[PDB]
């Protein structure tokens, strides 16, 4: 995933992971 502002910090860091939650 992706966010449209690196300001949004939450949709940010759901991007950050990967499987290993």
């Amino acid at each position: 995933c992706s966010c449209s502002s690196l300001m949004d910090k939450e949709c940010v860091y759901f991007c950050h992971l990967d499987i290993i939650w």
